[PDB]
């Protein structure tokens, strides 16, 4: 029925649009009528304002997520950001304190709620919006189905549209009213044995263990011999590589050099980015960042370390054998596994790749803009 998204600036369930369409739900808001008393929550808990800045309060996140953060559809595995992850992803240039926002029951003091926005340029079907990117929506367990979510919603809307901000793009496993695209996942299997044993892949009377380990084997050597970590000096390079191939998609964020500064150099346990440079050019890339799970009720294996496909882009290499170095370097950087959606180019390089189909999908939003859906080959952003 969604009682609460069918009061938002968002498509109903039936409303499709023609590629012509490509605006706002709702124009000529006006800052100045924006509500300035916080939303009510429920008697005895507490908006509070989380500084991700400070070890503590980033600790306190951290704790929230771990414990109660998305799952996958048979409860055997959780998202685990790591703490380092987390101040990453939320203190992008010209990030927000003020759109980073925690709930507390006020008698334990304890985080009990959660929701973050950052501030991107978005690029919908051409057309360049200042928007909020949405992420970390999560509510303890132990208080789900009580209404907490609209109120998170609600109360990001209002300190975004302070900031004279109307439209968001968001990411979600469920699906809600409407998604512009839906992109399933897909992995490759690096380290199988493991894989099998935590019930992630399986076996078979065909694929015996010793078979399932040769099939995944990997030759340890680049098909770009010259492909390193990237470094500050190949900033400007990487944003003229990315930003050129960017454009041809119907969604995807416009990056200044700041953003490229903060969003690809790396960081250990983070954010993996490569470069091929000729010339003092950077001609190719490769980027991917670390996402890993928490095993659930697993004896031997507490944590799954998994690659998660970000950035790829090759003027030297075919996209194949760009996406065959990119999965030998997630496995020189001990990562179980390969994640890919199938946006971009993706999904031309599945098959040869050996990636397996996952069991869902990742459908993509965007709040207060209508305009026509597309297959997910035509989306250009991935979120964390
Ligand atoms: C202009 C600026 C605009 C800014 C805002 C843009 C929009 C941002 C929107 C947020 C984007 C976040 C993106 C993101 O973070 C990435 S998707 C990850 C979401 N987090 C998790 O799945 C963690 C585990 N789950 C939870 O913590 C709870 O189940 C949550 C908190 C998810 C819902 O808590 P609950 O205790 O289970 O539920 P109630 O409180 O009773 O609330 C039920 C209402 O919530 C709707 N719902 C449920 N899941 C949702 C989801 N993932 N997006 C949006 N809405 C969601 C649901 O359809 C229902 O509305 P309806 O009756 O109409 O059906
Ligand atoms: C696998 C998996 N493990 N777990 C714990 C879950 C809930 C899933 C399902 C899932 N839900 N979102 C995704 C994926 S796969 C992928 C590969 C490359 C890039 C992004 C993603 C992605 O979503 C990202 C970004 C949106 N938030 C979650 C991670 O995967
Ligand atoms: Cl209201
Ligand atoms: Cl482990
Ligand atoms: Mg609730």
């Amino acid at each position: 029925d969604y009682k609460f998204w069918y009061t938002q600036p968002v498509p109903k369930i039936n409303d499709e649009f023609n590629e012509s369409v490509n605006e706002p739900f709702i124009s000529d808001n006006k800052v100045e009528d924006v509500r300035k008393d916080e939303y009510k929550l429920p008697p005895g808990y507490s908006w509070y304002v989380c500084d991700v800045k400070d070890e503590k309060d980033r600790s306190e996140i951290y704790t929230l997520l771990t414990d109660n953060y998305v799952e996958d559809d048979d409860n055997i595995f959780r998202f685990n950001y790591s703490a380092e992850f987390l101040l990453w992803a939320l203190t992008s240039p010209n990030y927000l304190k003020t759109w980073h926002i925690g709930v507390k029951y006020d008698a334990s003091n304890k985080l009990i709620g959660f929701i973050s926005a950052i501030p991107t340029d978005i690029c919908i079907h051409k057309r360049t919006i200042k928007m909020a990117e949405v992420n970390f929506l999560c509510v303890h367990k132990t208080l789900r189905s009580k209404r907490l979510a609209p109120v998170l919603i609600k109360e990001i809307t209002r300190r975004i549209n302070l900031e004279n901000i109307w439209q968001a793009i968001y990411t979600a496993g469920v699906y809600l009213p409407k998604p512009v695209s839906d992109a399933r996942y897909y992995h490759r299997s690096i380290n199988v044995k493991k894989l099998i044993e935590i019930g992630f892949s399986s076996l078979n009377s065909r694929l015996t263990m010793s078979r399932a380990i040769k099939l995944y084997r990997v030759e340890d050597t680049l098909n770009i011999k010259n492909m390193r970590l990237m470094k500050k000096k190949d900033v400007e390079g990487v944003h003229k590589l990315l930003g050129s191939y960017l454009e041809q998609f119907n969604l995807y964020a416009v990056f200044t050099k700041e953003e490229i500064a903060h969003w690809f150099l790396p960081i250990e346990n983070v954010i993996y980015t490569y470069v091929n440079e000729e010339n003092g050019k950077i001609k190719d890339m490769i980027s991917f960042y670390s996402l890993p799970s928490q095993i659930l009720g697993n004896d031997k294996y507490s944590t799954l370390n998994a690659a998660y496909s970000f950035y790829n882009v090759t003027t030297t290499a075919t996209f194949k054998q760009l996406m065959q170095d990119a999965i030998l370097l997630a496995k020189r950087n001990n990562f179980d596994v390969f994640n890919a959606l199938e946006v971009m180019q993706n999904k031309s390089v599945f098959e040869d790749l050996k990636f397996g189909e996952g069991d869902g999908s990742l459908k993509y939003y965007l709040y207060n803009w209508k305009c026509a859906s597309f297959a997910p080959a035509h989306v250009g952003i991935v979120l964390l």
